[PDB]
Formats: C-alpha cells, structure tokens, sequence
C-alpha cells in the first residue's frame, strides 16, 4: 500500500457513507414496497415507475454487501425491505424463479424467465443469506441454481430466455441493426459472478463445477485471444454478429475472472485465468484509457467516447485489480485518474442526487435519468466497497 493508496480508500469510504447510501435508502417504498422505479434527471421521482427484477436485487446485493463490510445496521434493514418485495412479488411460486417486471404495486408486468435476472437474483440472494443467515434466501439462491443448471444450460452456454414455465423462446436482446443475440457476453458474465458469490459462501461440489465450467466457456469461447477483448452480442455458437468490443464489460471481466481464479481447483487453468486477466487490462490501459477516463465501446470502426457511469466505475476496480497483481504503478495511476473523473464530472453537484448517467465527449452532460431499471447502486456502491475490502 502507500499513502496515495490509504487516502484513495478513505475517500471512497466517505463517498459511499456520505453520498451513496443515504441517495439509495432514500428510494425505500413504503407504500407498496421495495424500491421505487425512476428518478428523472431533473431529480423527480415517479412512484408509479415499473419495477424491474435486475434492479431491485442490485439493492439487495448493495445494502446487504454494505451490510457484510461496513456492518451498517440501518443497511441491513434496507437489505431486508429488498429481500421481502423479491420474495413477495418477483419470485414465481408456481413455476419459480424470478419475474422479469412487475408494475410499481407488485403486479407481474412481465413473467417471462431471463438468465440475466436469475444470476442477479442469485448474487443478491447469497449475499443477503451472508448478512441475515435466512435460510429461505439460501433456499431460494439454491433454486434458481438448480434451474440455470438443469433447465437453462447447453453445450456452450446458457439459453438465455424463457417463457414463464421454462419452455425455451428466442432471446430478448438486440444488435444494432435489429438481429437477436443469442449468446451475450453480458448475460454470462453475470452468471459467473453469481456462482463466484454462491461458492464462496457455500462451498459445494456442484457449485464449484458450474464456477470452473463457465470460467472455461469464457477462456475457450468468448474471449478473443491476444486482443484484450471479449466477444459482445453472438448466435448461438458464439460467432460474434458484428465486429464489436464493450471496453467497460472488459475491464469489468478482467477483475471478475481474476477474483473467480482465486477459487479454481486446477492450477493450470488458474495460471491461464490470471493471465487471460493481465492481458485484458492491459490492452484496455493502452486502447481505451484516454489519459483521465474510460472511453465506451467500438463497433466496428466507430468509437463510442461518452462517459458512462457504470464504465468508469469497473475501471476503477478492473485497474485497480492490475494494480494489485502487478505493482505497475500505471495501473494505481489510471485507478485513482479514473476516480478524480467520476468526481469531477459524473459526480452529480446538485442537491438529492447522486452519480450522473453519462456525460458525453465534451464532458457535457446528458439528459439520463438518475435511477432506472438499469441504473442502480451496484457498479458504483461495488467499486467503493471492494477498494475497502483490498486496502488493508
């Protein structure tokens, strides 16, 4: 560590303490339960927003790992109000799992089953059974497990919809020009996150299986070997659709297959692992570190340079992670740049707010709403909480 190193914790511990927390509690819906939906850019909240599935269990993770590393009483009670409106309203009880949306009073809006809101559901659920010891969260983590395993899994990876009862349907996300994807990245990177989380709390056999197998279909499938870059958006055999790099999903990957590492029972695939990791965060440093940021994604030759607020914050924890591994200190210099810009322009300088969605090339900011189905603590309250969890 360093001074530099301590006083880039200490900062980060302040913001989450000062800023982060109290901006999410004060979405706590009493009414109807959870969280409420949306908050506009102009500060107004719409009590009556649809509820997504993703974000609420981004809260409960949030106030439960906040919980679990600052023992926050009143972050426990937040996890808890979290956890009642996932149980009582998002989980299936006739055919299980969970809800895709529901309207803001709990009403199913829509029941269709994706794998993307399992593995949320899954890093929540382990999380809160972390911090309250419920064993029906256990209970409930454990199920949507079995079902990924036994319902949603295929040779090379996941199927990644469903309809409500498990019978399989074309996949919801699109590529630019309209096709559907799929195979993405981004849903199976989630589901390495999940299982990283249910294993390091309970390790069992199975659990360690499907961690070591999905950590394979990203060395062997998905990334792009000797580039730095994972695939985006694929057809069902991961041939990419289009030429495309997400350089935040990099970074993001980088640091979540080092920590999955961290749990492989095989060591030659852990060595390759940690490299695959260094590699990545290195060719990102290089391509897609502008000197103070983290530039968004390029498809094929046009770059996308906005600031996005969940991009920058993996930087931070993605170089940082380098950092650590390598004692380079262009990574711990790229880390703390990365910080100062979140600071200075996603950090939202108007009163109940909290970090900005984006700003664009110029620095401008950009009309995006503050909380949204895909707007919520988890990228930015996890980049504090694990800078706390690193610095001794």
């Amino acid at each position: 560590g360093s001074m530099d190193i301590t006083r880039f914790k200490e900062d980060l511990k302040a913001h989450l303490e000062e800023k982060i927390i109290p901006f999410w509690q004060s979405l706590k819906d009493d009414e109807f339960g959870g969280y409420y939906g949306y908050m506009d850019f102009n500060l107004n909240i719409d009590r009556k927003a649809q509820k997504g599935c993703i974000l609420n269990s981004r809260i409960l993770w949030f106030f439960s790992a906040c919980y679990n590393v600052l023992k926050s009483e009143k972050c426990k009670e937040m996890a808890f109000h979290a956890f009642e409106f996932l149980k009582n309203k998002f989980w299936d009880k006739e055919y299980e799992g969970l809800f895709w949306s529901v309207s803001h009073k709990g009403v199913p809006v829509d029941v269709t089953k994706h794998v993307y809101v399992q593995a949320f559901g899954i890093y929540g659920l382990s999380e809160y059974y972390e911090a309250s010891g419920d064993e029906e969260a256990l209970h409930m983590a454990k199920r949507l497990f079995e079902i990924l395993e036994t319902k949603c899994k295929r040779e090379n990876g996941y199927t990644e919809q469903f309809e409500r009862n498990w019978q399989e349907k074309e996949n919801r996300f699109l590529s630019e020009n309209g096709v559907i994807a799929s195979k993405t990245m981004n849903t199976h990177l989630h589901v390495l996150e999940s299982y990283t989380n249910l294993y390091r709390l309970l390790k069992l056999d199975d659990v360690y299986e499907a961690l070591e197998w999905i950590v394979r279909l990203f060395v062997d499938k998905i990334y792009k070997k000797g580039t730095g870059h994972f695939k985006v958006f694929c057809d069902d055999n991961w041939n990419e659709l289009i030429k495309a790099v997400s350089y935040g999903h990099d970074i993001e990957a980088s640091w979540l297959l080092d920590q999955a590492a961290k749990y492989l029972k095989d060591e030659k695939l852990k060595e390759e692992v940690e490299k695959l990791a260094l590699e990545v965060a290195q060719i990102t440093l290089k391509e897609a570190f502008d000197g103070q940021s983290l530039i968004n994604e390029m498809i094929e030759d046009r770059i996308d340079r906005s600031k996005i607020w969940w991009v920058e914050a993996e930087t931070v924890v993605g170089f940082f992670n380098a950092y650590q591994k390598t004692k380079e200190e262009k990574y711990l210099d790229a880390a703390i740049k990365t910080w100062e810009f979140i600071k200075e322009h996603l950090v939202d300088r108007r009163k109940n707010s909290e970090w900005l969605w984006k700003v664009n090339e110029d620095l401008e900011a950009v009309n995006m709403p503050i909380v949204e189905q895909w707007k919520c603590p988890y990228h930015n309250g996890r980049m504090c909480l694990e800078i706390i969890k690193r610095v001794d």
